[PDB]
């Protein structure tokens, strides 16, 4: 979810945004081959 | 299932959150290349 | 993000481009296994 | 970037090409366990 | 090609039985990153 | 082309045949993440 | 566009040929996972 | 295969039950950079 | 296994953790070049 | 874990940071060839 | 580069070809850890 | 090359045979580190 | 080869279990630096 | 750290110059078989 | 074996323990040149 | 053990050290050819 | 440094050539059981 | 240099040929305990 | 040479065959404490 | 040879075990200081 | 200790220099064979 | 057993799979003049 | 008995666990041609 | 008789128990191919 | 198995055919005394 | 035919009463594995 | 087929006749145990 | 015939005796593979 | 006879023990390639 | 093939006649034991 | 053929006797270790 | 007797086995052309 | 044994594994006619 | 023939007694490595 | 073995063969009376 | 005759017992290469 | 090779022609006390 | 006797310790051409 | 050839009457230690 | 014995390591025609 | 030929018997080395 | 040795060859009668 669609991902940089809205993350990438929001 | 559907999957976080719904689970993601709900 | 998706990454220079315009960086690289831009 | 995606990347002889094209350098390899190209 | 394509790829054993159509090999496995069926 | 169609791909060997028909190539694979026939 | 139609796409090479017909380029393929005639 | 597919593998212990079952082996691990599944 | 997966491995200390979980052992770490979970 | 992965290493020296924050040890360094962060 | 792609690589003898091609070499290696083709 | 790959390297008597198949020598064994089957 | 690996080398015995397994010797060690399992 | 990665290390003279940055000493090396920076 | 690893070997006293372990031994030492454990 | 390593033992006056914290010796060297720390 | 690096050292005569570059010195090897260049 | 590296050093007789090479030498040897080229 | 290499030498006979190999000597030893093949 | 290598020679009587295999001889010492294993 | 390391013993004058500076020696040498810094 | 009836066996290679689940067989026929699934 | 009944055998392993049920046996096979269960 | 039925043969020992019954024979199985109750 | 039946077998060729159709192979014979199809 | 049916053979003598009455044959038997009357 | 029924088979030569009407063929008899007429 | 019926021969020496009862003969055994009584 | 029945052959030493039971004989074994009992 | 079946074997010169039918053999025999039709 | 069948060689003296019918010879022997008829 | 059965032998180890359970020999092997169990 | 059968032996190398596992001996052969494994 | 059949040959002078039969000869033996009754 | 067994060895060239293509023999001969490939 | 039998022959001192039974002779041995048992 | 198989070779002048046809040699016979054909 | 038997000896040692069992020998070789134990 | 082999040869006289049956000679005798038909 | 079996020998060496087995002798040859090892 | 046949002449006086009975000779020996009767 | 095998000596120039490969030896013959190669 949150865009991370393999190569049908949309350049909205969705997960990044979504890991940063969160309270400890500085952002996030497409995990698990492109598949997983990932927040580090 | 779930709402994984490739490239037809809608933004519903339905597999994110049927996967929570079950306990012992943060969330879920589509698999098998955006094909198969998958609960971490 | 920045162009960094595993196989499916387009190559545009675009993670290192990116890294570039961010002052104390002279590239960047798509770390994580091909996954995330990661400056350098 | 210039073809070093780790499992990905193609034979297309492209970072040791690009390491050429600069002054100074014999070649090029991907570092970062294959992820980064990088002259030498 | 032989049922190696990535994450949407099958434990369908294709590859397999291709490599094990020629003298010498005991198997086969996905290599360039999923893609590629080879023999070992 | 030729059949590398990501998940949608037939495993028709079109790709493999069609780089066998070109001389010094043993064979083909769907390169870009399954999208691209490329002769090996 | 150019044939480039994700599972429905036909093997028409169209957007191949349309890339060749552009000075400065080899080929073509379906990039954003099958639906976007890209020029490499 | 047996669940060895690069970062597209899952966490669901398929190649080490995989190589369990072949009485005398103790697990089993991804060789060749994560693409095949090696019994030790 | 235990989230060993070379450069596609998560910090999530998943193989420590499985290692600890064994009586006698301090703890783990991705022996065969990061590819398997080993307890010492 | 820690960072100690090898060729895929990240330069935030979270071995050595990690090994630190313990008390009685000055830092750290990844044994067993790079795999594993070891307190000194 | 020739092959060379660290635990990805392909036993082509691709590097060791290469080099013995090269006149005053007897063949070649992956250095660098196993990613760039040195002849000796 | 055969076998010969550092921490990813296998117990495939590779270089065994390909040292058993020259006259003179009883064995092989990895070196430059892990990296160069050489003949004893 | 056994186990004789360098700084990869894991503390399984091997080596020395392969060395007592040819009736005769009493264990092994890995001489040429790490790199060699020979019998004693 | 400090660029001693055993095979990987890439030559930039990362730990001597780290080294010589430090009053009351000249240099320094990788010890522990290439892994640990150490001051001279 | 025993942690006699030359210079990889870590500062364990395993061969020194296990050494001791066996009875009439006072202790151990990595003979042929910091490689084979020895007891004394 | 205790610093005696050959050519890789560190200059940290172990072994001295070492065979000076237990009573009746007033020192300790690398004998047995820089292998085994004796007290004296 | 300067291609010191034990059994991954290459055999780039960069130790020695990096000491004749120094007024005084004949040569350099590479001291601290290969790990150390030092001139001489 | 020329092949003299302890542990690691293969009988190539790159030492002893590089000594010969040189007019009113009989040969050469690893001195400085195995690390240096001599010449006798 | 032929296998006199210190601590690291093994009972190969590489010395004393070469030195049988020359007429009026019966057989080898390494002098240079450790390091040259001398024939007696 | 035969167990008689100066410093780093074992007191396994190797040297003398090995003269008094050679049916006449009382035993066997290392002359030449401790380097050739003669037979008396 | 203070650099009296048989063969690997780098021409410092350590021991020398040690033993000097210490009231009533005038000079120190390497005993037990090298491996002793001795003071007379 | 395992599909070994004499006459009124079938080509169903449940004896083949029988063995092939056991370490160390390649394959499997009816020994016992037909009658016996027996691993080779 | 026990499921050795010729062509109408059922692959029912009744005659295999017989006979492993009774201590001294391996296991069972239909002798007399498919016909009497026999212990081995 | 005594249950040998062919195919309709039940798996009521009848036959078996019935040659036991008779003085010095072991056991019967079905002969004439599953039809004729027959005692060894 | 594939047509290697004993006094069974028919002449259909069936393990020869089987044997050809693996690419390398000249042929097959009924080894282990008519019931193995063996390819050389 | 001719009585030649394997197990359920009756004991007529029927394909040997047949071979004797064909002229030049003095007798038959089942070949075939007992299913085919052949006159020798 | 033709008459092969195994026990339940009669002595009409169905199978034999059948055979001998197809041009090039003397017979035929009761294959995979008397089940399947097959022509010789 | 005879009851020389290979695997389905009833143990009643029923060819031997019939081999006996003839004059000029000793005895009989199943001969072709056991499927023809032979006079010896 | 006597359990001679070449591939069939039980494992009942019946030919060996009706052999020791005739005075003058040490034992039998199954000679006309496994079908005839025989006194030695 | 071409009746070479050991035992069971039949004198239908098959194999002879088979081997005659190519050109430049005289004829042909039951090599491996009996079990492979070999033209000579 | 020719009754050469090595261990299932009939007494028959065929070999013998088909050599002697053809003219220039007197006689024949079973050649190739039992198993071609060879005129003499 | 004991596994010696010619072409049909099982290598069972049988004869072997049952030859050293008798005192004064070493093993056994199947004389007579692999169909008598002789101890040696 | 161990492959070791006359004319029915295979390549299998049965001999030579058996005989490298026992110390001194660098292969085997069939002795006695092809019937005895013995090593050398 | 005459029971010259090499590892075969049962033990009864027969090619010895034919020969006697025969006027002019004292005797026989298997000539040609054991399968050709010659008289002499 | 590779083809030298005695009477039954064939005319194939397989022991020269296979000692040819140890590079640096010239071919090879069946020694040990017939049964052991010996290279030259 | 009498045991010698070339390489099958067995050391059952038969050829000698037979020899010295004849009043006359010494003992006896297998002439022609071994294959005829002769007194001398 | 060629027909040189010590007793068993047949007088087929094969070694002897195929020595002819190699241009400069006269004939050949069977060296190596008949087992190895050699063109003189 | 006692192992003498020309190209097919072992080396067994049994003629020579024969022979050093007679009283006044000191041991013994195979005369005759290979073939006659006799004690010198 | 021509009769000349050695302790396996037949007292035939064929090497002499051979050398006889050519213009220019009187007699032949087996040369090369009676394994070459040589005319004098 | 050690090797010394006249036309069959092989230049194994084991006569001449027999003889340097015993003290005052440098080798060994085939004396008594080339069947005694006879130490020099 | 007469019996001089080297090492394997048969003590038969053949020679001097064959060259008594030519007139103007009174005996013969086996001159060229023991393979030629000659008459003197 | 070396080709000096009396009668059964081939031309080879083996013994030759072997002195000459002694540096200092002008060549080499078979003393002792033709049996042991002898350097001068």
């Amino acid at each position: 979810g949150f865009g991370c669609n393999g190569p049908w991902s949309e350049d909205d940089m969705k997960c990044h945004n979504h890991c940063k809205s969160i309270k400890g993350y500085k952002g996030g990438y497409c995990a698990k081959g492109g598949f997983l929001c990932k927040c580090y």
